[PDB]
Formats: C-alpha cells, sequence, structure tokens
C-alpha cells in the first residue's frame, strides 16, 4: 500500500482488512506472501566468478595479445623441423599469462567482497509481529514480514519494513534515520495522515523506515511495503540502474591500444611495398595451392616484436602493490584500477552525516553562574573535549584542564545530567566500540558525566564496560528516582522527581531536576544558582544567560542548547496528577536554573586538516548532504570548507534553491558552490555528473543508503568502515578505519603509482621498435635474422620483468602532492617521450644486426662475408658461385643472435636506469636512486649468463656464448645510447620546457 501515509489509519487496516487487535490469521499472512512476496532486497553481489574472467579478457590489449595468440598459432603451426623444438611453446606461454592475470585479479574481487563483508551480515534480522496465531507477539524472520502484518517496535529495535504508524505506546516516538536521510537528530514522530502525496521521507512523520533505528519509546504499526518496494528498496535499483561506463586508467591502457592497433596499418605499408614487385614476373611453379608461405609470416614476427607482452603483468603487479600499501593504512581497495584513480581526482565529495561527521551527538560546552551582584552576573565557561560517545576527553577552562567536582555548580549540573535521563551509555564488546542506549541527545549526557567524574570516583583500572557507567552510577546512588515527567512537544522539557536516598543527606528533602529548550525553562525560573546557594532570577541575570544561550546557538557554534534547573521544593506526589503531560509545565514551575549544555554531531578529528591538504593538492571538497543547511553550514565552517564568518550567499543551496536554478546555473553552480543541503540521494548523483561533465575525474565518500548512486557514479567511490552494505559495494575503496585523511594518503599512493607505471611502459616497449627496425632491415633490405620470435620474447618477458615490477619500488619525489592533479584527457606517452623511446628504439637496432651483424663481417671468429652477399644471402644455395664461400646455414648461425640478443638486453638494462627520470641527467638524479632497480638489472643479468650456459636453453633459444671481444664490441656499440639521451635530455631542459 504506497501512499499509506497520506491514508488514515484506519484506512490502512480497511485496505488489508486486517484486525489491529490480533494481526492478520495465518491464512492472510499466506496469501499476502503468494500476492506480494517474501520481505527483502533481491539476493545481491552479482558478477560470478565465471563473469569475471568473461570480462577479465575484454581488455583491449588481452585481446590483441590472444588475437596475437591465433594467427602466431598458425605460423608455428605452419613450421617444419628446423627450429620448431619450442617455436610452438610459444602459444601455450601467452595462453598461460593470459589465464596468469584472470586468476590473480579474480582473486582479488572474491577476496574484496570478504574485507566487505565486516560483521555486516553476520546479525539475523527479525522482526516483531502479532498474528491471529497467537496473543503474544511473535519474533520472526525479518523476510517472512508481509504488508499488512501488524509490526511492534522499540527502542534499539531496527526497523524491519516500511511502516504505518498506528500507536505509539510511548509518549513520544523518536527513529534515528541517519542510514538513509542523513538527518542529524532523531525524528519525532505522529500518527496523524500526511496529506501531501509528494512529501518526501523528511515529511512522512507517521512512517517507519526499513534499516532505520527507535531512538525512543515504544509502537506499534502496519506494513505499507516490503522487499524492492521499501525506500530502501527503491534506492537499491535506483542505484543498480546507474550505469558505470569504464575505468579512468583502463581507460588510459584502451587508449593504448591505438599505438598498436595502429601499427597493424603501419606493417601493412611497410610490406606493401615488396608485394607489387612480383605481381610482374610470370611464374607458374606454385600459386594459391603452394607458393605464399612467407607474406604471412612475418607479420606476426614483428607483430610480437611490437607488443611489449610485459605489461599487463607488470602493470598488475605494480598497481596491486600500491592496494597493500594502502591496506597498511587501513585501505580496502575493492578494486586494482582505481588504486592509482583516486589520485587523478580533482574533486571529493563527501557526504556529512556519517562520513564528515561521527554520528553520534557528543557534549562539547558548558556554563553554570559564577557570581551575581546587582546588574553584574559572571559566568563560569567551560568546554570539553572528545567527539564520540566514549568517556575520553576533558573538561577545560579557558583551555586549561580542571577538575569539575571543584565547582560546586558543576557537581549539580553533571546530577541533572545523569538522573534527568531515560538513556545510557553501552561498550558493544563485539563491535570494540562504545554505543549509545536510548536516546542520542540523552546519551551526550550520559558520556558528558563520565568525562566530568565529579566525584572524582577511580576509573583507571576499569573495563571498557564498566568505565562506561561508573560516574554515573555514583551519581544514582545519591537519590532515588520516583518517577519521570516524559518529555512534551509543548512544554519542550523533561523532568524527574527525586528522593532522598543514602541516609548521607536526608535532611535535604525531594527533589525535581529539569531539562530543555533554554527559553521556555528560563521563563519558569524565579530562581538561580551560584554554587551551592541561590539568588533570584532578575532581568541582569535572565540577559547574561540568553545572551549567551543565543551565541551559542548560532554563529561559529551553532549548537543545540539545554537548560538544566532544579525544583527545590517540589509538590508532593499525592498534589501530582501524572497521567497527562498537558499538566507537566506547571509541575515544572517556581524553578532554580544551574546551567547549559551544547551539544551537536561533531566532525571527524582528522577531517580539517585534510581538507586542507586536498586544497594545497588542487583538490576542491564538497559538502552533499541530505541534512538541514544550517546544520550542513555549521560543519562547514567547522572543518574549513568555509569561513567562520564568510557569508555563503551563493555557495551553499538546498534541494530546493539548487532545482530551482536552470540546468546552466545548477552546472555552474557545481563548481562554485561547497554546500548542497536537503537534497535526495538523486541529487547527488546529479551534482556528481555535472563535475564529470567538465572532464574532472570525481570522487565521492558516504556511509549511508542515499549516497549508494553517487558512490557508483563517481569514478572513486569510498564509503566508511561502519557505514551501510549498500554503500560499501557501491565503493572501490573502504575506510574500515573512518580516517578520512586515509583519503589523502589515498590520492597521494594513486599518484604514486600511477608515474611510475607510465615508466615501465617507456623502457618497456622500447624493444619492439629496436626489435622490428631490425626484422625490416633484414626482410626488405638484406642481412639474415639477427634475432627471432622465441628469442625476444624471454627478453621482453623476463628478461625486462623484474626491472619493470622494480619500478614499482620507484622512490616518489618529496613534492608529488604539493602538486595539482594531471590533466584528465592528458595523453600519456608522446611529445617528446615517444621520440625518447623512438630514438632509442632506433638505436638498439644499429646495435643488433650491427654489433651482431659484426661478427658475420669483421668478427675475428666469423665468416668475413661481404656486404651485399649477407643482403643477399638468401640467393646461397642457387646462384652460390656469385659469393662462393662455405656452408649456406653459417647465415642460421647462432653466434649473430646472441651477439644481437646481448646488445638489447644490455642497452634495456642501461635505459631502465635512464627511464628513471623523464628529462634529468643521470649526474643528477643518479641510477642509485632506486636500489631495486640496480639489483633486478644483476638478476636480468645473471639471467643472461643462464640462458647462455645451461645447455637445455642456450639449445632451446639459437643462440652462443660471445667472446670477451665480441662483448666488448656490444658495448661500444650498446652504452653510447646513454650518450645520445644524455644529450637529447639537456635539449629538453634548456632549450625546451623540461
Ligand atoms: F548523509 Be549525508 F549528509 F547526506
Ligand atoms: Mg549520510
Amino acid at each position: 500500500m504506497e501512499a499509506a501515509h497520506s491514508k488514515s489509519t484506519e484506512e490502512c487496516l480497511a485496505y488489508f482488512g486486517v484486525s489491529e487487535t490480533t494481526g492478520l490469521t495465518p491464512d492472510q499472512v499466506k496469501r499476502h506472501l503468494e500476492k506480494y512476496g517474501h520481505n527483502e532486497l533481491p539476493a545481491e553481489e552479482g558478477k560470478s566468478l565465471w563473469e569475471l574472467v568473461i570480462e577479465q579478457f575484454e581488455d583491449l590489449l588481452v585481446r590483441i595479445l590472444l588475437l596475437a595468440a591465433c594467427i602466431s598459432f598458425v605460423l608455428a603451426w605452419f613450421e617444419e623441423g628446423e627450429e620448431t623444438i619450442t617455436a610452438f611453446v610459444e602459444p601455450f606461454v601467452i595462453l598461460l599469462i593470459l589465464i596468469a592475470n584472470a586468476i590473480v585479479g579474480v582473486w582479488q574481487e572474491r577476496n574484496a567482497e570478504n574485507a566487505i563483508e565486516a560483521l555486516k551480515e553476520y546479525e539475523p534480522e527479525m522482526g516483531k509481529v502479532y498474528r491471529a496465531d497467537r496473543k503474544s507477539v511473535q519474533r520472526i524472520k525479518a523476510r517472512d514480514i508481509v504488508p499488512g502484518d501488524i509490526v511492534e517496535v522499540a527502542v534499539g529495535d531496527k526497523v524491519p519494513a516500511d511502516i504505518r504508524i498506528l500507536s505509539i505506546k510511548s509518549t513520544t516516538l523518536r527513529v534515528d534515520q541517519s542510514i538513509l536521510t542523513g538527518e542529524s537528530v532523531s525524528v519525532i514522530k505522529h500518527t496523524e495522515p500526511v496529506p501531501d502525496p509528494r512529501a518526501v521521507n523528511q515529511d512522512k512523520k507517521n512512517m517507519l523506515f526499513s534499516g532505520t533505528n527507535i531512538a525512543a519509546g515504544k509502537a506499534l504499526g502496519i506494513v505499507a511495503t516490503t522487499g524492492v518496494s521499501t525506500e530502501i528498496g527503491k534506492i537499491r535499483d535506483q542505484m543498480a540502474a546507474t550505469e558505470q561506463d569504464k575505468t579512468p586508467l583502463q581507460q588510459k591502457l584502451d587508449e593504448f591500444g591505438e599505438q598498436l592497433s595502429k601499427v597493424i596499418s603501419l606493417i601493412c605499408v611497410a610490406v606493401w611495398l615488396i608485394n607489387i614487385g612480383h605481381f610482374n614476373d610470370p611464374v607458374h611453379g606454385g600459386s594459391w595451392i603452394r607458393g605464399a608461405i612467407y607474406y604471412f609470416k612475418i607479420a606476426v614476427a614483428l607483430a610480437v616484436a611490437a607488443i611489449p607482452e610485459g605489461l599487463p603483468a607488470v602493470i598488475t603487479t605494480c598497481l596491486a602493490l600500491g592496494t597493500r600499501r594502502m591496506a597498511k593504512k587501513n585501505a580496502i581497495v575493492r578494486s586494482l584500477p582505481s588504486v592509482e584513480t583516486l589520485g587523478c581526482t580533482s574533486v571529493i565529495c563527501s557526504d556529512k552525516t556519517g562520513t564528515l561527521t561521527t554520528n553520534q551527538m557528543s557534549v562539547c560546552k558548558m556554563f553554570i553562574i559564577d557570581k551575581v551582584d546587582g546588574d553584574f552576573c559572571s559566568l563560569n565557561e567551560f568546554s570539553i573535549t572528545g567527539s564520540t560517545y566514549a568517556p575520553e576527553g576533558e573538561v577545560l577552562k579557558n583551555d586549561k584542564p580542571i577538575r569539575s567536582g571543584q565547582f560546586d555548580g558543576l557537581v549539580e549540573l553533571a546530577t541533572i545530567c545523569a538522573l534527568c535521563n531515560d538513556s545510557s551509555l553501552d561498550f558493544n564488546e563485539t563491535k570494540g566500540v562504545y554505543e549509545k542506549v536510548g536516546e542520542a541527545t540523552e546519551t551526550a549526557l550520559t558520556t558528558l558525566v563520565e568525562k566530568m567524574n565529579v566525584f572524582n570516583t577511580e576509573v583507571r583500572n576499569l573495563s571498557k564496560v564498566e568505565r562506561a557507567n561508573a560516574c554515573n552510577s555514583v551519581i544514582r546512588q545519591l537519590m532515588k528516582k520516583e518517577f519521570t515527567l516524559e518529555f512534551s512537544r509543548d512544554r519542550k522539557s523533561m523532568s524527574v522527581y527525586c528522593s532522598p536516598a543514602k541516609s548521607s543527606r536526608a535532611a535535604v528533602g525531594n527533589k525535581m531536576f529539569v531539562k530543555g529548550a533554554p527559553e521556555g525553562v528560563i521563563d519558569r525560573c524565579n530562581y538561580v544558582r551560584v554554587g551551592t546557594t541561590r539568588v533570584p532570577m532578575t532581568g541582569p541575570v535572565k540577559e547574561k544567560i540568553l545572551s549567551v544561550i543565543k551565541e551559542w546557538g548560532t554563529g561559529r557554534d551553532t549548537l543545540r542548547c539545554l537548560a538544566l534547573a532544579t525544583r527545590d521544593t517540589p509538590p508532593k506526589r499525592e498534589e501530582m496528577v501524572l497521567d497527562d503531560s498537558s499538566r507537566f509545565m506547571e509541575y515544572e514551575t517556581d524553578l532554580t536554573f544551574v546551567g547549559v549544555v551544547g551539544m551537536l554531531d561533531p566532525p571527524r578529528k582528522e577531517v580539517m586538516g585534510s581538507i586542507q591538504l586536498c586544497r594545497d593538492a588542487g583538490i576542491r571538497v564538497i559538502m552533499i548532504t541530505g541534512d538541514n543547511k544550517g546544520t550542513a553550514i555549521a560543519i562547514c565552517r567547522r572543518i574549513g570548507i568555509f569561513g567562520e564568518n564568510e557569508e555563503v550567499a551563493d555557495r551553499a543551496y538546498t534541494g530546493r534553491e539548487f532545482d530551482d536554478l536552470p540546468l546552466a546555473e545548477q552546472r555552474e553552480a557545481c563548481r562554485r558552490a561547497c554546500c548542497f543541503a536537503r537534497v535526495e540521494p538523486s541529487h547527488k548523483s546529479k551534482i556528481v555528473e555535472y563535475l564529470q561533465s567538465y572532464d574532472e575525474i570525481t570522487a565521492m565518500t558516504g556511509d549511508g543508503v542515499n549516497d549508494a548512486p553517487a558512490l557508483k557514479k563517481a569514478e572513486i567511490g569510498i564509503a566508511m568502515g561502519s557505514g551501510t552494505a549498500v554503500a560499501k559495494t557501491a565503493s572501490e575503496m573502504v575506510l574500515a578505519d573512518d580516517n578520512f585523511s586515509t583519503i589523502v594518503a589515498a590520492v597521494e599512493e594513486g599518484r604514486a603509482i600511477y608515474n611510475n607505471m607510465k615508466q615501465f611502459i617507456r623502457y618497456l616497449i622500447s624493444s619492439n621498435v629496436g626489435e622490428v627496425v631490425c626484422i625490416f632491415l633484414t626482410a626488405a633490405l638484406g642481412l639474415p635474422e639477427a634475432l627471432i620470435p622465441v628469442q625476444l620474447l624471454w627478453v621482453n618477458l623476463v628478461t625486462d620483468g623484474l626491472p619493470a615490477t622494480a619500478l614499482g619500488f620507484n622512490p616518489p619525489d618529496l613534492d608529488i602532492m604539493d602538486r595539482p592533479p594531471r590533466s584528465p584527457k592528458e595523453p600519456l606517452i608522446s611529445g617528446w617521450l615517444f621520440f625518447r623511446y623512438m630514438a632509442i628504439g632506433g638505436y638498439v637496432g644499429a646495435a643488433t644486426v650491427g654489433a651482431a651483424a659484426w661478427w658475420f663481417m669483421y668478427a675475428e671468429d666469423g665468416p668475413g662475408v661481404t656486404y651485399h652477399q649477407l643482403t643477399h644471402f638468401m640467393q646461397c644455395t642457387e646462384d652460390h658461385p656469385h659469393f662462393e664461400g662455405l656452408d649456406c646455414e653459417i647465415f642460421e648461425a647462432p653466434e649473430p643472435m646472441t651477439m644481437a640478443l646481448s646488445v638489447l638486453v644490455t642497452i634495456e638494462m642501461c635505459n631502465a636506469l635512464n627511464s628513471l627520470s623523464e628529462n634529468q641527467s643521470l649526474m643528477r638524479m643518479p641510477p642509485w636512486v632506486n636500489i631495486w632497480l640496480l639489483g633486478s638489472i644483476c638478476l636480468s643479468m645473471s639471467l643472461h649468463f643462464l640462458i647462455l650456459y645451461v645447455d637445455p636453453l642456450p639449445m632451446i633459444f639459437k643462440l652462443k656464448a660471445l667472446d670477451l671481444t665480441q662483448w666488448l664490441m656490444v658495448l661500444k656499440i650498446s652504452l653510447p645510447v646513454i650518450g645520445l639521451d644524455e644529450i637529447l635530455k639537456f635539449i629538453a631542459r634548456n632549450y625546451l620546457e623540461g
């Protein structure tokens, strides 16, 4: 029955034809279950173990590589017994690596869900209903609840389903809807209809929403909706309906598919130059039945010599490394790519109630009278530290710790706070934290009392559980609580009637301790307490009291104030009627004012500092909350989003004010304003979307259901460890610690990972250029193959492997943060780096066939072949007489290729040291700035000597150990590449912007 809120109680009962006194009959339940299904969200947690792998391979580059594998498959398939002892190994290698990444990534996803399953479904969901079945209330599975059911809820209960309040058993009912509405202070409900059919959740004051919890009171109601029809249900679907388009860095890799797919065409161009050369000569000794087995062979030859086949692993490795580091800070990163992505973020949108704030009401300011003398009235003002329910903090006066017990006024203040209170505080040994019991604004008084410790009770040797009520317990022993006059909306105050307890003070008599909205309570005070004595309430005294209440009620503070007083000579129980709250106000008159306490939903400790760091990092921080604007702004001032006295005319908007703006203005407003309050969940999503329309990598931070859609739409969703399950599933990262500053650390790391990431891409690909420049020089130009496929593979893969991951330990500069986030569209590899790795790329060419072929021509132990009899080596087993040498097989000798490979390797080791800095000379930025890199080169080099000695290896890799004379030639051929780049860099720093 949607719209139940607009209908009356009888209407809702009639609608389902159920008795309010007995509940549904077991026959109706069976029928309603049939017509409405069970109470519950559509079992979540999609994407199976299979789904993951599926999309894993759906990467452009893995695809390119895998496709390569199909083409190379027919090549290794079309190869005769010449070097096919391991030439067909290739496909297995590639394929293995493929599954090698599918396995890892998928591993991380499942893993994630696990850390993300932190006590969250550990506790079974129950619901209390009355059914014709029996007279007593029944505790059943919440999933078995159906619309029409009669439900009962009480303090501490989690509302099982969307319910229409029928009858309130307590004087009043209070609900904390923060987990859904972001509403700071609990909402007091009523049973009358809410006419406006368009009333938002904050207006449905006669409804209880599934997922929320009862702050105070007891009530009976009728279930309106369940499953996906509930407010929380709607949001889950809304959220699910939002699309996750793509990934910020993944997009970069999707983008590198360009540089390679493009070579696909580039090779076609180089090849086109020889194909036509044969459509001129009349030969019929093998058409499309025989002759052609060479044309398609080189296409993959250079292909694989094109794809820097390490990189997908290297990326996973370094990235994952960043993951772990984040984790050392309690940074659960549910996804590997966002790791770096949070770095690129230009904007951080953060929720209020539950994320930027702790969500626990806390008393921090208070005052009693100091002295009264005529028109003079001075107050004793104190401040209180601590921003949670924990009994940890201090009372200060003029910023210095004092002993509250030395102020008689505070002893009575603490006493009123402890006695005039229907709630308490507790320690959840399971969650390991303190929790309120009953109303937040009352628990705040409880913990205040535990901090004050006015009787200096011993608390150092106590357990967390005992510490929670130590001081309060002491005070509860001084007076017997006869009864309490519960809070009423007209009077706006609460009081308790107490009689003397311990015989220590029996000459005291009965007392009434009162608290409530300042104006009404102070107006009912005829006296003011000063220490232990009392003076009459005078205009000058009242003025001073009200002026400080006023200050605390707005401006920098904007605290919720409560006035505390006591009735020294209360009526006799007999002369008091306690069944009608309409009489209470009169009993709470002729009172003695004692003091005032100021409280509010505190910002988390580290938020202010965090927002300042982001500022310096050029990252904006925008508050987007469902709470009222007054509170939104107040918290913005406390954390620094707004100046203490700044005017926020057009920098803070309500949901409505925002909507009253033309789309264009709305969009613009997201770039200017930093506080959006009283907004709906779609509002949050909308704001993020606007930000993204300016090509800004945006992050969202939340805890409640109303954050879920925005969290998902943001490039990086960040959920509070103590937040809802929804918010977490919709996030890439979870602050298990609730430490807001971890976000900044994540940005910092997400940044270091990155830079060093484009790095191992530089150095790595280097080989492919040098690699095909040689194949092209020997195919369409001359000399035999200087290097082969299953030769260059071990290079790219292991030879260049450890060094890359090595770049993961690459030391970030000490100024990586104190600088703005990089361009959204910025390419990556280009301009002066394309040429930087192209030049170096094409150098290795003149170094391979060069220092290698060198063996063929001038190598003291090589043939001594002439230049073009080498560029025509193909015509050896026929036009032999033209160049009568010795054995037409020396052209397929391992020595030349080994000479070439060894040059590739040595050159890459050096370029590893170079790629250290984009434009910094190796003299300015020494190669020992990265110890891992030095060790990786050692490891790669010794792995080279391994492939050249251990019999099995040199056999399957078409090589042969070079001579010291040949190595020295390799060095003279390779080393100078450092000189070339050491020069190109210089030209970049001096005569260029570098
Ligand atoms: F809960 Be958030 F402040 F919207
Ligand atoms: Mg919230």
